[PDB]
RNA sequence: CUGCCGUAAGGCAG
């Protein structure tokens, strides 16, 4: 379980934006970011989370070890954002959590993000928790910080 | 939104 480092960002409220246009262009940013960086070590999750309201929820958590978060933060991805967003500390995870898939789930009583990208069109990106499991099954993680075998731990 | 694998179901990539 090398990837028991993590960061919470969280949306600050707006008058003009609903948290769920914002919550897609953070994870559009963060999305530019890992194309960038490279790899495939580093995972998202939505702690707040509502399984009923099929909302995401006001928090984006990103999960890396202590040096691949430390790269990632060092970069420029976040300029743009920043006031609209208020920053935990890079933490170790606490323990023991559960762990679980956050994998694209590609009717669907799912939350979703709106992105864009050669054309012009939107579109929705589906997102789905997994259940909980005592350990974690190894694996990567996509351009989009979710699950292509990964899992990360939930709390 | 586009696209990949697959004979279509199912599945995947940015």
């Amino acid at each position: 379980f090398t990837m028991d480092h993590y960061l919470d960002i969280r949306l600050r409220p707006d008058p003009e934006f609903p948290p769920a246009q914002l919550m897609s262009v953070l994870f559009g940013k963060l999305h530019q970011a890992l194309v960038a960086q490279g790899g495939d070590r580093i995972g998202v999750s939505f702690p707040d989370l509502d399984e009923s309201r099929s909302r995401l929820g006001e928090r984006l958590r990103i999960h890396a070890s202590a040096d691949d978060l430390r790269a990632l933060l060092a970069r420029p991805w976040l300029e743009g954002l920043r006031d609209h967003l208020q920053f935990g500390e890079p933490a170790v995870v606490p323990h023991p959590t559960p762990y679980r898939q956050v994998s694209r789930v590609q009717a669907l009583d799912l939350p979703f993000v709106t992105l864009r990208s050669s054309t012009g069109q939107h579109f929705r990106l589906f997102i789905r928790h997994g259940p909980l499991q005592v350990t974690a099954e190894e694996g990567g993680f996509t351009c989009y910080g979710l699950s292509k075998g990964g899992f990360v731990p939930w709390f």
